[PDB]
C-alpha cells in the first residue's frame, strides 16, 4: 500500500511532457514565472530504469529566483494524521554535480521533513528518509526542487517514488 499514485511514471506514455499540470498523473510539473529558458521535462522509455520501463528526465536550461521554481510534486499523496512513512526514491545525472532536495508538506507548503541539497551523481542511487505527519492533514504533497543554478546544462532522472507507512 503505497500512499502516492504512479511513483513510477509507468502509468505514462513516454514523451516530452506538454500538459505540466496534468500531463503525468499523479504529479504537478508547473514551472514559476522568473524562469526565461524554459526546462524540459520528458518521460523516457529506458532499459536502465530502476523500475519498470520508464523514467522521468528533467533538463535544466536556466533558473529563477528560487530553487522550487523548477519542480516535480507528487500529489495527491493519501496519508493519516500522527502515522510515520518512508520516503524512497532512485536518481541520477547526466554529468556528476547536479544538486537536488528532496521534500514532503502540506497545502500551505509546511515540511515535515526532507533530504537536503543532495549530491546526484551519474549512477542510480536510492535517497531514502522518515517522516511523521504531525498535524491534522490527510492530503499532502511531495515536491522535488531542481533549480539550483549548478544543475544548469545538466539532465537529472528520477524514478520509483514510493511513500509507505513504517
Ligand atoms: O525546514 C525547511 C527549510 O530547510 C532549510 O535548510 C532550507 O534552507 C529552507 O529553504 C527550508 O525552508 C523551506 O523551504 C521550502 C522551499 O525550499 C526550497 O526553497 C528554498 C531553497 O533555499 C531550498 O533549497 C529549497 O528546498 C519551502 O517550501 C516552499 O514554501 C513556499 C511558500 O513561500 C513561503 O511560504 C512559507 C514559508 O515557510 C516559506 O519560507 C516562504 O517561501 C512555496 O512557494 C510557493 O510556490 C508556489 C508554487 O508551488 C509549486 O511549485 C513549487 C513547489 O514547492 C510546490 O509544491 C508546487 O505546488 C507558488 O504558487 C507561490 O508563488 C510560492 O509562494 C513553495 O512551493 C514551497 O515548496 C518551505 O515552506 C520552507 O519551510
Ligand atoms: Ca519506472
Amino acid at each position: 500500500l503505497v500512499a502516492n499514485i504512479n511513483g513510477g511514471f509507468e502509468s505514462t506514455p513516454a514523451g516530452v511532457v506538454t500538459d505540466l499540470a496534468e500531463g503525468v498523473e499523479g504529479w504537478d510539473l508547473n514551472v514559476g514565472s522568473s524562469v526565461t529558458n524554459p526546462p524540459v521535462f520528458e518521460v523516457l522509455e529506458t532499459s536502465d530504469a530502476p523500475e519498470g520501463n520508464k523514467v522521468l528526465a528533467v533538463t535544466v536550461n536556466g533558473v529563477g529566483n528560487n530553487p522550487f521554481n523548477i519542480q516535480a510534486t507528487a500529489l495527491p499523496v493519501n496519508v493519516r494524521p500522527g502515522v510515520t512513512y518512508t520516503y524512497t526514491i532512485r536518481a541520477r545525472a547526466e554529468q556528476d554535480g547536479a544538486v537536488v532536495s528532496f521534500t514532503v508538506g502540506n497545502q500551505s507548503f509546511d515540511e515535515y521533513g526532507r533530504l537536503h541539497h543532495q549530491q546526484i551523481t551519474t549512477e542510480w542511487q536510492p535517497f531514502t528518509f522518515e517522516f511523521t505527519v504531525s498535524d491534522q492533514e490527510t492530503v499532502i504533497r511531495a515536491p522535488i526542487h531542481f533549480g539550483y543554478a549548478a544543475n544548469v546544462g545538466n539532465t537529472i532522472y528520477i524514478d520509483g517514488l514510493a511513500i509507505v507507512d513504517l
